């Protein structure tokens, strides 16, 4: 999201989040959802138009900003963005920082992109919130990306593989509650950016007293290192997740892909011949427990006597 702040008291010492839409910037304008009062006498009544476009699909992957158009509204001394005079028909930008000088006013409005990308757990939640966050200038998606700052989880029953994986990846996880809170509060955030709903606070509220979450994601990392497992095709994101637990991962496909070679190189089979089988949900529940290694090892040796 685009956030503007300024030196002096020309924006009253409040930072503004500039969501998609259009803003008439000037001295003779009252602050509302489409209007930004800048407090300087040497600035036109209506000086500039700030137009923030919607994110494109690409913006989710690159972490890149929404297009920021600047237009000069027939002022005596012009508008400069990044020491370049804004021409007629306007200038537009996809750089992550902008320094906006408005006429003969030495206090620059500094625009910066605070990166926020919300990946979703699930296509149906993505369908629900797509437009809503598109208009809020937050790039959204299903796939994995290095731009992703937040994860929306589904909540229910057991948590999904995608939630487990995001958790261990050290990503901030989030509800529709957060998304609802963001939308009811949007207007206030335009007028003061410190009033942006703290995502981290919502995340901490999720982990608190939650049986489907361990006490820290850090303590799960390499917790099952030294163990081998074999698993199906099922989820690239489950493969990636069990690697984070330190598991040596073997990949099988059919019933009789379990040879003699597999048995001796594998401690357990990840699912969903008489051997040790586990679903990802059950493995997670073992990881929630304080004695993860021991539990697995005790069931491994116990199975050895059975056979």
């Amino acid at each position: 999201m685009w956030i503007i702040e300024a030196e002096g008291d020309i924006l009253k010492g409040k930072s503004r989040i500039l969501f998609p839409g259009t803003y008439i910037v000037g001295r003779n304008v009252s602050d509302d959802s489409s209007h930004i009062q800048v407090i300087s006498k040497s600035i036109s009544k209506r000086h500039a138009r700030f137009t923030i476009l919607t994110p494109s699909e690409k913006d989710y992957f690159t972490g890149g900003p929404c297009e920021f158009e600047v237009k000069d509204l027939d002022t005596k001394f012009g508008t400069k963005v990044n020491e370049k005079v804004v021409g007629q028909n306007g200038d537009s930008y996809k750089e992550k920082d902008l320094k906006i000088q408005l006429g003969k006013c030495p206090f620059t409005i500094n625009a910066y992109w605070r990166s926020m990308c919300i990946q979703f757990d699930n296509p149906e939640m993505l369908s629900q919130w797509a437009s809503n966050l598109n208009l809020l200038g937050i790039p959204t998606g299903l796939r994995d990306s290095d731009a992703t700052t937040h994860f929306v989880m589904n909540r229910g029953s057991s948590i999904t593989v995608g939630t487990m994986y995001a958790f261990l990846k050290k990503t901030v996880i989030i509800d529709d509650s957060y998304l609802q809170y963001l939308s009811t509060v949007k207007e206030s955030v335009i007028e003061d950016a410190s009033l942006m709903p703290d995502a981290l606070e919502c995340f901490k509220n999720i982990i608190k007293n939650n049986d489907q979450f361990p006490s820290s994601p850090e303590d799960c990392i390499n917790s099952l290192e030294g163990f081998s497992c074999a698993m199906l095709n099922t989820s690239s994101e489950s493969h990636h997740l069990l690697e984070l637990l330190g598991l040596r991962i073997s990949t099988f496909m059919s019933l009789g892909d379990i040879d003699k070679e597999l048995i001796s190189k594998t401690d357990f089979v990840v699912l969903n011949e008489g051997i040790f089988c586990l679903t990802i949900e059950q493995l997670w529940k073992i990881i929630i427990e304080r004695n993860s290694r021991e539990l697995i090892s005790k069931e491994i040796e116990r199975l050895k006597y059975a056979t």
